[PDB]
């Protein structure tokens, strides 16, 4: 089992990753992100995207909501499948906007720290 891997903290709010690769196909890596929020105020508008290396595929889930409630409200949670036959080294770069304290938020950085295990 592959740890969660917490990404980005502001103000409240935190995005974490979890992974998973089923055995039953080597070549498949699972990620979920999760958006949770435990500021005074709501997070709307929620949208994250991403981008991975050439040598490797992905394709994105509709995420469970826009919208993380105030005080550890429900979470939003959005799936990326990964396609990695050729097990080259996972990297991951995440665009995040969303509306926060009546202001726009926007983010982009490339996760450093990304297991071996989500690609080996």
């Amino acid at each position: 089992p592959i740890p969660d891997l917490k990404v980005f903290e502001r103000e409240g709010v935190q995005l974490n990753l979890s992974f998973i690769r089923p055995p039953e196909n080597p070549a498949l890596l699972l990620i979920t992100i999760t958006a949770t929020n435990f500021s005074e105020g709501d997070v709307t508008h929620f949208i994250c995207q991403a981008a991975v290396p050439k040598s490797l595929q992905l394709q994105l889930q509709a995420p469970s909501g826009n919208t993380v409630p105030a005080r550890g409200g429900l979470p939003i949670t959005q799936l990326f499948r990964i396609l990695n036959p050729n097990k080259a080294p996972l990297r991951l770069k995440l665009r995040l906007t969303y509306d926060h304290f009546h202001q726009s938020v926007q983010e982009i950085f490339e996760v450093n720290n990304l297991p071996v295990e989500s690609w080996q």
